[PDB]
RNA sequence: AUUAAA
RNA sequence: AUUAAA
């Protein structure tokens, strides 16, 4: 069986990071019941268009309060991921070099991941409300 | 991702071929490469395939209750919810002998017949509007599936 | 338990 | 011009 993979995991050179991630990744709607669906949407952060604006700070605010309040008022969970999301950039490269699925996202572009867990008709409406409020953060020029 | 792929090809070339599963998995990860923007705020496409309960209600035909006379009640729902709803899956066609239609010819046009009988709600709008339209459509479509 | 739209 | 949440 595939447990051959376990023999590869221990014996593979740690210098191959993406292969060791893929091998460890390989370890393996009804509306009338109306149980809780989960959704997610990855929203790009326009650093190409606004390179002089720091979005990560405007989004989080003091001790993350502004992101917490948006999460609370939209009833969603938001996570800032991608290249440039971490505060320590030397740690961000070594964690990207670490190439663990948890930190794998750093290879991608700076973006927000909004998650919502609710019954389906509510879960879609909550995500739509969150997408309307988050653009005020991602659009400095929202006047006109 | 301009940084990710050159490291895969570097691993591909430098890796020991004796690792067959690991080398196969990085090749599968390479074949993949051969996400919303709200400041440009262009239209996305959302869809949700909503099964309708024939296992729970085998005696109730929903597809007729959904369409109505000449599809008036379904188009009225598509108008008020501003979505495109298409009934697909096994039993969607009224003629079930002409169903299992081709399907060994294998056209993705007809591939949906292998899926269970459902309703695919598609909505085309900007992301904030698209997600809010879908949520409203799922609100109203319950009323057809709860006799 | 006759609803058939795109 | 600062903000650093999970």
């Amino acid at each position: 069986y595939l447990p051959e993979l376990m023999a590869e995991k221990d014996s593979l050179d740690p210098s191959f990071t993406h292969a060791l991630r893929l091998v460890n990744q390989e370890i393996e709607i009804d509306v009338v019941i109306n149980k809780n669906m989960k959704l997610g949407q990855k929203v790009l952060i326009p650093v190409k268009q606004f390179p002089k604006f720091n979005f990560v700070g405007k989004l989080l605010g003091p001790r993350g309060n502004s992101l917490k309040r948006l999460q609370e008022e939209t009833l969603t969970k938001m996570s800032i991921l991608g290249k440039g999301s971490m505060r320590d950039k030397a740690k961000e490269e070594e964690l990207r070099k670490s190439g663990e699925a948890k930190y794998f996202h750093l290879n991608d572009d700076l973006h927000v991941l909004i998650e919502v867990f609710a019954p389906p008709a509510e879960a879609y409406a909550r995500m739509g409300h969150a997408l309307e409020e988050i653009k005020k953060f991602l659009i400095p020029d929202y006047n006109d």
